[PDB]
């Protein structure tokens, strides 16, 4: 490899696995749009297997962007509009606070304060209509941001509706075959599971639960080398020969809204680059990222901009993920531990390595 992606990568994620404790590590780096990969530690402390190029990771929210492409395709496919009203797809949603909240609102969580979470006890799909039916927004549509798994989450589910095909089954011929993401899975087969990881929480092993919209919101394992795949994907769609894929990438990294110096896109978000590294380091902190902000519209949208830092973290209880890429400089980082980490320390480690072989 080239010595000074090796530099780089090495005297940043060394003391990061060490200062925080990390059990295992995958990091790939795309530069000048191929892949190199690194690895350290243990998939399964337990039974001293160790993280390789076929680990799969849980991804947690990084999850979210799958999301927003497979939602992008089928708006490219002209099965669903952002612009439709929520209704149009979920036709018992008959409560009133539902006028006007349509599936934009849904993917970039400014339907007005939907919850981060869809409740445990959401155990049926009766339990999840009565969940959407009785929630009480704060605000109006369209005029704060509040990350939610239960808003995102809908809009994955009603996206795949007119296809016919379930959430997962669109997933899978949609996204990842074409992108021959071969070891990316929803649920983690049988014959995956030499390869599957274990989460660690307090040093005990673990997986992610089952709940409700997980597959939707945060429910994707991969792999170090499909990961890689999926940033040389977005950083350069036109790449990509399935022209409704195309299509969706490009949908995903559009500029929808602007809370200070970021704009969501649909999973993805985005920034200028040149970015200020303070603002993506401090802002993917939880107590920034979750918080309730009020957004301006971007009437319309700005198509994908090249000069963008688009990112997205994410994590479950036992694993914690980070993705970032620049289209301008076909240079992209993928870091996967196996220990949910706190998100300025990814974020940290990751532009201290774009910074230096940009
Ligand atoms: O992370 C921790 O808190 C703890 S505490 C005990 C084990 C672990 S761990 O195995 O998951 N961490 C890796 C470096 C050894
Ligand atoms: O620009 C606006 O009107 C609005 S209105 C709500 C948010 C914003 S912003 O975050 O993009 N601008 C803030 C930093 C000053
Ligand atoms: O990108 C957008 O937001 C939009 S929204 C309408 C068209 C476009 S685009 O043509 O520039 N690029 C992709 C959709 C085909
Ligand atoms: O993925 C994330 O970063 C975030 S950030 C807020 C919620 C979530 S999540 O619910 O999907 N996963 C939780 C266990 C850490
Ligand atoms: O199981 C996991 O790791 C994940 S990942 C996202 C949520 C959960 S959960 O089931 O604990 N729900 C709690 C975080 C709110």
């Amino acid at each position: 490899a080239p010595q000074q992606i090796n530099d780089i990568v090495h005297r940043t994620i060394t003391p990061l696995i060490e200062q925080q404790k990390i059990p295992g590590m995958a990091v790939a780096v795309i530069y000048q749009g191929k892949p190199y990969y690194f690895t350290w530690g243990y998939a399964d402390i337990a039974k001293k297997q160790p993280v390789t190029q076929q680990t799969l990771f849980e991804l947690g929210s990084v999850s979210k962007t799958f999301t927003g492409v497979l939602g992008g395709d089928a708006i490219a496919r002209g099965e669903i509009k952002l612009s439709d009203p929520t209704t149009k797809y979920w036709p018992e949603l008959t409560a009133k606070q539902w006028n006007g909240i349509t599936l934009l609102h849904l993917a970039t969580y400014t339907a007005g304060g939907l919850p981060l979470q869809v409740p445990d006890e959401v155990k049926s799909s009766s339990d999840l209509l009565r969940f959407y039916q009785n929630w009480q927004p704060a605000w109006a549509p369209g005029t704060q941001r509040l990350y939610a798994n239960s808003s995102i989450g809908l809009f994955g589910a009603l996206a795949v509706k007119p296809s016919g095909l379930s959430f997962e089954q669109a997933m899978q011929t949609r996204v990842f075959q074409p992108l021959k993401l071969n070891h990316t899975w929803i649920n983690v087969p049988p014959a995956e599971e030499k390869n599957y990881a274990w989460g660690y929480r307090e040093g005990k092993a673990v997986h992610v639960s089952p709940g409700a919209l997980d597959a939707e919101a945060y429910g994707v394992k991969s792999t170090i080398e499909d990961m890689a795949r999926w940033v040389q994907s977005n950083l350069k769609p036109l790449d990509i020969n399935e022209k409704t894929l195309q299509q969706g990438i490009q949908l995903a990294q559009s500029r929808y809204w602007q809370t200070g110096d970021m704009y969501q896109g649909l999973g993805w978000e985005m920034l200028d680059w040149p970015v200020n590294p303070d603002s993506i380091i401090n802002g993917s902190d939880n107590k920034i990222a979750l918080a309730a902000r009020p957004v301006k519209a971007i009437t319309p949208p700005t198509p994908a901009v090249r000069a963008s830092w688009v990112h997205k973290t994410g994590a479950t209880g036992g694993f914690g993920s980070y993705v970032a890429f620049i289209p301008e400089k076909e240079l992209g980082i993928v870091m996967l531990a196996n220990k949910n980490y706190p998100n300025p320390a990814r974020v940290d480690a990751a532009w201290q390595i774009l910074n230096a072989l940009q």
